[PDB]
């Protein structure tokens, strides 16, 4: 029988974040045991425990708007068929609004989608704003991803919407945008299109306002590819099944017994106390090689009990984010560990929005975009939002480089316009600041 003292290179991540980001990525995802692959893949038990942790919470959020799950099987070329059947259910004002949610299975292999439809316009557009506040809420409060709120402009959103709401991240890694979640307001569009209609309250009939709103297991990819170091997957401890791995230390087997008992001592305290975690007794693994083994896995905590802390009555305790190290009396293993949880998810939400914040650069010609892109960055920059210039500056950066960069969107907090402030690209008035970006 073979003892394990060293993880093996070939085991571990292999391929640094910065220097080869997308062999870092898919070694990380697979390594971890988040997924197998199969171009399809398997979401193992770790990475559909996130799923499920995001989907409660949603569910939970949306119930609280009157939001109804249900499931529509049919698809066409991807959408949902549904809005056909609306005018089946809706006759009079008492039939609104009509809230439905569905959880989808089918590069993303699970998603959700809501649906509704009011009887005037500002409960729509109030929902949109309720909806894409919970996809902020979903990726800062479980994944520990900043978010930026915003419009997307006139080409870029979706074609049977009034306006497309969106919550954008970014990689830092590889200077590219991404498309967080959306929310549209869809106006009368559709009610148009298959007579959905109601009678009001004053006996006058009207349209239906509609909304759709989605987000996808890209949310996950996202905060991977934000938390994840060289050593592997970090999870924010919200969406870690195990919160923290205990591994015994000792050598001789007179210490057995003692370093035994005592990692299952606190192994009770954390389980009663409600606080998953896993004590990884392996005789035939040394210590370093768990270390490394549950790095890799993405444990937010591990505490360490060898013969030393026996004779102190303590522990070393050590967080996934920093690899920072402390001494904490056995007493005290509670109630450090419930605080640690909290600061591990604080830290990686503030590392990353600090990284997010540090990716914009504030232009006011396009003289300095280029510039901007090359050190991975995207640009806010002055717009006359003209759509027929969103090609023209998608094209143009294109060809001074998947190379171009394009509206991600118009951020909802606006900085200052000044008075005479021009368009970086056609010279002409600017209207609002926009967010440029290479993207996904
Ligand atoms: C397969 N794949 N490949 C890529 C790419 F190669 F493009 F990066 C991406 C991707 C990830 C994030 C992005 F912002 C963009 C693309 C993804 N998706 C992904 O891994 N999802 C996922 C991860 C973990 C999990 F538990 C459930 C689902
Ligand atoms: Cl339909
Ligand atoms: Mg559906």
């Amino acid at each position: 029988a073979h003892h394990h003292h060293h993880h093996s290179n070939i085991l571990g991540i292999t391929s640094k974040k910065i220097e080869n980001f997308s062999d870092w990525y898919t070694q990380v995802i697979v390594k971890s045991e988040l997924i197998e692959y199969y171009g399809c893949y398997i979401l193992r038990p770790a990475a559909y425990y996130i799923w499920e942790c995001v989907q409660a919470f949603f569910n939970k959020e949306i119930k609280k708007l009157n939001v109804e799950n249900s499931y529509f099987p049919l698809f066409v070329t991807s959408e949902t068929i549904m809005y056909s059947v609306f005018p089946k259910w809706i006759r009079s004002y008492r039939d609104l609004p009509l809230k439905l949610n569905q959880w989808n299975t089918v590069r993303e292999f699970l998603w959700q989608e809501g649906h509704t439809a009011h009887k005037n316009e500002e409960e729509a557009v109030k929902l949109v704003f309720d909806i894409l506040d919970l996809y902020r809420r979903w990726y800062e409060e479980y994944l520990a991803v900043p978010i930026i709120k915003g419009i997307k402009s006139e080409g870029e959103k979706f074609g049977g919407a009034n306006f497309t709401s969106t919550a954008e991240a970014f990689i830092s890694e590889n200077g590219r945008a991404i498309q967080a979640a959306t929310s549209h307001y869809l106006g009368t569009n559709f009610a148009k299109m298959f007579k959905i209609e109601f009678e009001d309250e004053n006996e006058v009939k009207q349209y239906v306002h509609q909304t759709s709103w989605g987000c996808t297991t890209r949310s996950i990819g996202i905060m991977i590819m934000t938390h994840g170091d060289d050593k592997g997957l970090v999870l924010p401890p919200n969406v870690s099944k195990y919160k923290v791995v205990i591994v015994p230390i000792f050598y001789k087997t007179t210490d057995e017994n003692a370093i035994h008992s005592y990692c299952k001592d606190i192994e009770k305290i954390l389980k009663n106390a409600q606080i998953n975690c896993v004590y990884d007794d392996r005789a035939s693994y040394s210590p370093g090689y768990k270390f490394n083994h549950w790095e890799l896995r993405g444990i937010p905590i591990r505490i360490e009990v060898g013969p030393k802390d026996l004779q102190n009555n303590s522990c070393v305790i050590v967080r996934r984010d920093n690899n920072e190290k402390c001494n904490v009396k056995k007493e005290s293993v509670l109630l450090e560990t419930q605080q640690m949880l909290v600061d591990i998810h604080k830290n990686l939400f503030l590392k990353a929005k600090k990284k997010l914040d540090d990716s914009i650069v504030q232009v006011t010609s396009f003289s300095e975009v280029m510039n901007a892109l090359n050190k991975k960055k995207m640009v806010l920059a002055p717009w006359c939002e003209d759509i027929a210039t969103e090609e023209e500056i998608k094209k143009e950066t294109q060809r001074l480089s998947s190379g171009a960069m394009k509206p991600l969107c118009i951020p909802l907090d606006q900085p200052p316009m000044p008075p005479n402030m021009k368009c970086f690209w056609s010279g002409k008035p600017a209207k609002r600041w926009c967010l440029f970006g290479r993207s996904y």
